[PDB]
């Protein structure tokens, strides 16, 4: 049996290295990573790889790893795929812990926009979790945390994190992580996966996929929202992605909204993440 070396970037930024048989399907590697992480509530998560065009792709657990990575290295990241709308209802604190780590990266990367005050508040809960109670021995007037909190750090952001950290005395890591999640879940882009596209007139839009449904970000004004029940069907053909929307009651026929993606693979990628979001959050 010939085995291939796999490298996985974990949500703490560490590397996990393991072997799988070269013909292995994605589920084999995922199960090894989740066992390494002591994770039981696994199906919120997944593995990503970067394709020949440098796009993020989800590793399909039903398909051979080699038929997905194809010409690329067997290098993956462990990520949240399906962001729970109500993290309090997760059964395990370790699940919430990994979800916090993902959201911290979503924030630092700028995928999850966040006000100044909420950046500082989330940062303060992270510090309480990682370091425990505020200690003025480590923190002077000139303190800057090792923790990345934001896409752009400023001294006043660092100061606000400390001021808020002082308020959290006695809070345990699990408590701080639950407060982090109860704040982060309210952000308008929480768990929204964004895809570049053009509308039927050729205007550049972003299509957002999340638990609640589909979002069409045309500009700061005119955000179109389709809750999953309103979405009758989704399809792709060539570089085109199509959403069928149910008619109001007493309407005869569903409406079709068409989008142009950069290429055929971007259209398939969007269709699949939409189907998967429909599939796991039809149930959950
Ligand atoms: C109950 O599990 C599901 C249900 C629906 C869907 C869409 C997915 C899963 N899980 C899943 O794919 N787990 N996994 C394996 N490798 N990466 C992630």
């Amino acid at each position: 049996p010939k085995s291939m070396q796999c490298k996985v970037i974990l949500l703490d930024g560490s590397e996990y290295t393991c072997d799988v048989e070269k013909r292995s399907r994605g589920q084999v590697l995922f199960d090894k990573v989740c066992e390494h992480l002591n994770l039981l509530e696994k199906d919120y998560f997944g593995l990503t790889y970067r394709d020949a065009e440098n796009q993020k792709n989800w590793l399909d657990p039903a398909k051979e790893i080699k038929k997905q990575v194809r010409s690329g290295a067997w290098h993956f990241s462990f990520n949240v795929k399906f962001y729970p709308p109500d993290p309090a209802q997760l059964s395990e604190d370790i699940t919430r812990y990994y979800l916090c780590l993902q959201l911290r990266d979503d924030i630092v990367s700028g995928r999850l926009p966040c006000s100044f005050v909420t950046l500082a508040l989330l940062g303060s809960y992270t510090v309480q979790s990682e370091l425990g109670d505020y200690d003025p021995d480590e923190c002077g007037s000139d303190y800057i945390s090792e923790f990345r909190f934001a896409p752009n750090h400023t001294k006043e952001l660092e100061d606000k994190v400390i001021e808020l950290h002082k308020s959290h005395r006695g809070m345990t890591p699990a408590e701080a992580e639950m407060h982090f999640l109860e704040n982060a879940k309210k952000l308008s882009m929480y768990g929204v996966d964004l895809h570049h596209a053009k509308d039927s007139e050729g205007v550049e839009i972003m299509l957002g996929v999340c638990a609640s449904g589909l979002l069409i970000y045309r500009d700061r004004l005119r955000i179109n929202r389709f809750a999953w029940p309103k979405v009758l069907k989704i399809s792709y053909k060539r570089n085109n992605f199509y959403i069928k929307i149910r008619p109001g009651e007493f309407e005869q026929f569903e409406s079709t909204i068409g989008f142009k993606l950069p290429n055929h693979r971007a259209a398939k990628r969007l269709w699949k993440v939409c189907v998967e979001h429909h599939t796991f959050f039809r149930l959950l």
